[PDB]
């Protein structure tokens, strides 16, 4: 709260040793420390930076190939980012995710490509934006296509998993906005109020009919397991 | 008449006395036998007597604990309720069975509580109450969370399985009660019924949203199977 | 032409003449010759003309009465007009494959019963009918629920998640429908309007509960193992 502070500073000042070199293996043991040590704090200025420094560790991760180690310091960006509340970095984190599940799906590793899609949705649900959510799903149904391809179905029920799990959580968000034109059209009824509500009915049926359209392909994936 | 029908009759009795005298096990046994000779007759008359007299039966079991007996009476309460059509039974069939299975809970027998969850489901469905069958889906939940905990992972299945199914059946309710406004919003086109069926996509998408998570929720439970 | 071409159109006459004997099975043989030959040609028509040809040997072999050659003769049909387009022609399919479902009931064979709704599901969901995609679905559940009924659940299982499949293919259609009512709407916005969009959203959440029915359906038979 005030007085632990200070180890994640010098747990930082041995982190930022990886700019001038490109080491992975001590940036992903400083930032399991720091996301750690910086958590129980509690001290959401701490955690700013070790937010944003994940970024510069998965920035350089994702050069030089590294995938498998890029998701690694993604997955410590947004832990640091899910307790710290700040909506601006997992907007942040969710966009750079998406890039490290697409170049981890061109590598061939499918596995590291669902687990940049599942921090790419873990950052996109706890911020609440809507068009992330349904992107990261569109992405982990390309994920789960392509393990359908490599023969892998390991990743495939993995990847249509997260796939439904963001658009469920998309489709939350439309429901949550049509209840709250719902409560403007009381007490002001419109024509032009009643177009907006249905304009956002049509959304909400849009996003049920395509996370039906997810949960039978999560169902088909099961299908070939049994 | 008076026979196929004095039998049920005579089982009554002989599941009366043995309430009196303890082991409701022989009063299931008893009230099995009658709602056999019950369903045979086909009178409503009779079927209401074993529906209520079973219910006694498994109140009997409430205060002993015994939730095993007690689902095995409301199973009979439930059954002669269901070929009488009163409703008003079946209304007092599903609460009751929502007891059991809470208690059930408490008991840490899961897959007793799935049982009686799943009777207060075929009563809640067949007499047309969407208020209870919503209710019935929460207890199925808490059931299937309990089962999470325990390790016991079929049943978490198939209280998934009662909770969707009640989800389910509420969402054709409300269909039905939004064919029936869309069928006055034919007649007399208007301002004012126009926010009523607004008013009620509303509340059918949220019943769909809040079904197609618990279905997920299902499959979650599919694919943690190793 | 000559190489490579030319192979189909006279396995197609080995048909033509197969269906004049009234063999059939061995029409059925010739066609999947000339099926696989016009694939290599990628070429327009022919394929229209194994399509049309391939659906003949499927109706005279309802006659016939072997629903078991009429589901391969309707799965050439299907396999040719979807390379070859004209959805009138996979219309013209889905409903001689129906046809075969209901005559593989009733005869006791739901496995083939299964194979026959899956092609009519194959047929409309590339045409894209919503009114034949929800008559597949139907008959789905009426293989579904009579291979309970005669005890084999893997043909039980595989009959809903055609169903299911034939339901969300309809339901992305009225989805389509209700989008592209909303636009008018959006261009004339009035009372007749909205009531006519209201009227596509009712149909829109009835296909979404209806598909919701079966996908519950499925996930109790996978819940199984």
């Amino acid at each position: 709260a005030l007085e632990k502070d200070r180890r994640a500073l010098e747990a930082l000042k041995r982190a930022q040793e990886a700019e001038k070199k490109g080491d992975v293996e001590e940036a992903v043991r400083a930032a399991q420390e720091a996301v750690r040590a910086a958590k129980e704090s509690g001290a959401s200025w701490i955690l700013r930076l070790v937010a944003e420094q994940a970024l510069r560790i998965a920035k350089e991760a994702e050069k030089q190939g590294n995938v498998e180690v890029a998701v690694k310091a993604a997955r410590v960006a947004v832990e640091a980012a899910k307790q710290a509340g700040d909506n601006d970095v997992l907007r942040k984190v969710a966009e750079q995710a998406l890039r490290i599940a697409k170049e981890a799906e061109k590598q061939g590793n499918v596995d590291v490509a669902a687990k940049a899609a599942q921090v790419a949705a873990e950052a996109a649900k706890q911020a609440g934006d809507k068009d992330m959510l349904e992107k990261v799903a569109k992405v982990a149904e390309q994920i789960a296509k392509a393990a359908e391809k490599e023969g892998d179905k390991k990743v495939s029920i993995d990847a249509t998993r997260i796939a439904l799990e963001a658009s469920l959580a998309a489709l939350e968000i439309i429901l949550e906005e049509l209840k709250e034109m719902l409560e403007r059209l009381e007490k002001n009824p419109d024509k032009d109020v009643i177009v907006k509500v249905l304009k956002v009915i049509v959304k909400a049926i849009e996003a049920s009919v395509k996370n039906q359209k997810i949960s039978a392909k999560n169902q088909k994936a099961l299908a070939e397991l049994a």
